[PDB]
């Protein structure tokens, strides 16, 4: 079942630079793409499990987005009929080691170790589509130890929904159950461990999650 | 339920790729080989099994076939010691990294994700599966590709600069490695661009072979 889309589901596609204020806040430009990066089934935390910070990172952030999961298989399909394709949605949130981030874009190198380890994608209950008639009309939300940090609207993406389904669909065959991650609003910043992360979509879904180190 | 390791690319979730494992290929790219492996995913959707055509982007003028030995993990790969890495492979197969190299040295540039030039539909030719039984030393491999007849990559995995165990342990520490995921190993020096129908044969000595015709696509 797609209400358990994360135990089967077999590829994460994320978006940048989506959102004009979060672009501003990194100091970057927007591209006339969107910029498209992957991480794999493992970075899935579902409710009930950590945050896992890597040793790696003194920067680890969090980014609070909006995730669209495949319902049928889906390649190369026109911007016309790209919501035909979706089964739902989940409110995720791209952790990012940011330190890791700086150095990877300065050297040209994959962003993998920034955003592409082990619980890098926590993930809420799955929204089905019908409850969504209109995901550019969402409210997103995230506290950290209680305290709002990110807020956005999802109104404010630069690029649509069906454009991002078409663009990544002619690059990449999604699957059923796989999520695109539609890119975060301003706001983004550090967790330490122990911080307790809540996040929703006003009216929809919410999620709350644990920062933890690994204790293997 | 489980499904077999002989068909792992209809089932299995995750690619992971090495870069710079190869001194002759880092030379070549006139790149340079960092303190740790460099990695970089594919989506499942990259994998082509035989039967299936290598299929061009349209916005690449540079395809180029790379070599390369993929490692099948048998079970869950969590943080693993070198010690203990190879009680986790299932098997091997051979594999193409196809890469839009122009699209590479743009991300190279710019710094942005490699995904359009390494991460595409069918950019993960793959061989049939060979079970970890008749591999028992992965590093004294032989590894050969053709284009249209012409042999352009040969490869000994004795050269390997980061071993298939350090690998393992390495990557599973960073991204936990599930039953039916594959890491990609690098590849040896002749890398070259392709173009549409030509022919590409590729083997492990003794072991497999595989063909595949460069198409586009519909
Ligand atoms: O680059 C990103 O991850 C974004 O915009 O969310
Ligand atoms: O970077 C690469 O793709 C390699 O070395 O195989
Ligand atoms: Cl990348
Ligand atoms: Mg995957
Ligand atoms: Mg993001
Ligand atoms: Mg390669």
């Amino acid at each position: 079942p797609l209400s358990r889309f994360w135990e089967w589901g077999k590829n994460i596609v994320c978006v940048g630079r989506n959102y004009a204020d979060h672009v501003r806040e990194m100091r970057s430009a927007v591209l006339s793409e969107p910029v498209l990066f992957l991480k794999p089934s493992t970075a899935y935390a579902p409710e009930g499990s950590p945050i896992l910070m890597p040793a790696y990172t003194r920067n680890l952030h969090h980014e609070l987005e909006l995730g669209v999961v495949m319902g049928k298989r889906c390649r190369a399909v026109p911007e016309a009929a790209a919501m035909d394709y979706v089964g739902g949605y989940a409110l995720c949130l791209d952790m990012t080691a940011r330190d890791v981030q700086d150095e990877c874009k300065k050297k040209g190198l994959p962003w993998t170790l920034a955003k592409s380890f082990t619980a890098s994608c926590p993930v809420s209950a799955f929204v089905p589509k019908e409850k969504i008639p209109d995901p550019h009309k969402l409210k997103l939300w995230l506290k950290v130890n209680g305290e709002l940090r990110q807020e956005g609207e999802t109104s404010s993406m630069i690029f649509s929904i069906p454009y991002i389904i078409s663009y990544v669909s002619k690059i990449i065959t999604l699957e059923e159950g796989d999520i695109i991650l539609t890119g975060t609003p301003k706001g983004v910043g550090p967790v330490k461990e122990n911080d307790e992360i809540e996040a929703g979509i006003h009216g929809l879904v919410s999620m709350t999650f644990k920062v933890e180190k690994p204790e293997y």
